[PDB]
C-alpha cells in the first residue's frame, strides 16, 4: 500500500512537497515515480527515481521540480518548485517491485490513491 500526503491550492510561482509513503519492503522496489492526470485529459509521466538514485523527469517539469528519495523512511518526495496553473492536476505516485530482490518480493506496481494539487494565477 503507497499512501500520499502534501497536496494544496498555491499561487503561481510557488513550491510543495508530496510525499509518497510505501508500506512495503524498499529491497523490494526498481523504482518509484510520479505521475499526474488533469480532468479531461490522460495520465502524464512527472518524474522517476531509481533504487540506485538515478532520476529522469518528464519534458515538461524537467530541471523544475525536484524527486528524491529516503529509503529508510520509506519515503519519495516530489519537490514541486516554480509552479505554474498548467501544474494543476491529480497526482499519483507508483512503486514497481522485482521478484529478483528478496523472497517476500512480488512482481507488481503499486499505486497511491492520489493527491490534488491546485495552482491559481
Amino acid at each position: 500500500q503507497l499512501l500520499q500526503s502534501g497536496g494544496d491550492s498555491v499561487q503561481a510561482g510557488g513550491s510543495l512537497r508530496l510525499s509518497c509513503v510505501g508500506s512495503l519492503y524498499s529491497y523490494c522496489i526498481s523504482a518509484v515515480s510520479w505521475y499526474r492526470q488533469a480532468p479531461g485529459k490522460e495520465r502524464e509521466f512527472v518524474s522517476w527515481i531509481h533504487r540506485d538514485g538515478t532520476t529522469s523527469y518528464a519534458d515538461s517539469v524537467k530541471g523544475r521540480f525536484t524527486i528524491s528519495q529516503d529509503q529508510p523512511k520509506n519515503t519519495v518526495y516530489l519537490r514541486m518548485n516554480s509552479l505554474k496553473p498548467e501544474d494543476t492536476a491529480m497526482y499519483y505516485c507508483k512503486a514497481e517491485t522485482l521478484p529478483k530482490f528478496g523472497r517476500a518480493c512480488r512482481n507488481a506496481d503499486y499505486w497511491g490513491q492520489g493527491t490534488q494539487v491546485t495552482v491559481s494565477s
